[PDB]
């Protein structure tokens, strides 16, 4: 009984938006995106969730992420929607371009 | 060096971490912390990752909004050294701040 | 809007934030804040830093190891405005953590 | 009576050291070095001053840093030596560094 709607499988609109973040995987019935970033080590890894954090916050709209040492692995969804929502990709769009400073 | 399982060494260590517990093996120590929201999480988390980029030790943690679930190993050693322990009081001392 | 020098709203507003200083003019205010080491003062400033970008409301702050001094002010106002007391009731809050 | 040495004005070393910072600017009788960081937004400003204040709580060697929104105003120098010491130009180059990521 989630409040909120989320998007199809493979709905038009949900491929639209992962066409924007190609390096997340959809995960099984598209419920959520995966993806597990690299960096040179904690400092830098500390300064990309550190932007993420404040992005986060400011949206009210949290990452599922393991970090340990240079690596961090985010998993996004939207627990009201059962799935994935707009801000998943939005989430996901903000992360990708933190990283990419590091690259 | 290597705290093996069961260990004199090992068992004082846990007595000054007791929200903490030893996982099979005695191969690492795990604690989840909660907070009132993630900005108190992510107050809690700044403090530790001075702590753990100073002493070149870190925190396998995996943070959802106001929790931060932690598991302390030494990579290099295939399981529980001092510095797991060390980092644990200092995590301990950190979150007591927001209770 | 902008709070005038001595204006009623102002004055009841500062009641809520006792320790800061209000300069001339009224056009800020300010406090110093001390902390025992920079592990901590970077632990309070990291919360503080989470709140003003999510109310879009930013810190003028001088940083020097376990010391923050602060001066509060509405730049597109030239003067003072509630958002201003808002941060300092959160940064004061954000401090006494550390008490 | 500072009980560390200075690096002395104009001394090879330091010259040797200022060039590999070539975007801080030494101060009178070369006590201090200056350099006021800009970026798009807080956002960017705070991931930048994130990765420095891990490296500065690592080598117990701080900045004294003003942060207005987007700008961070920077002056370094190591009191214990009343000037400038290697310290200080290792941090300078750090943050360099952090900072290349933005632009
Ligand atoms: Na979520
Ligand atoms: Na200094």
């Amino acid at each position: 009984m989630a409040p909120l709607a989320r998007l199809a499988a493979n709905s038009a609109r949900l491929l639209q938006l992962h066409k924007t973040v190609p390096q997340w995987h959809l995960t099984d019935g598209h419920l959520s995106i995966k993806r597990k970033f690299q960096f040179s080590d904690f400092n830098e890894a500390w300064g990309f969730m550190s932007r993420v954090a404040l992005y986060a916050d400011k949206v009210d709209h949290h990452p599922n992420w393991y970090n340990v040492y240079n690596t961090v692995d985010v998993e996004l969804s939207t627990h009201d929607a059962a799935g994935l929502t707009e801000k998943d990709f939005a989430l996901a769009k903000f992360m990708d371009d933190a990283a990419k400073n590091f690259e």
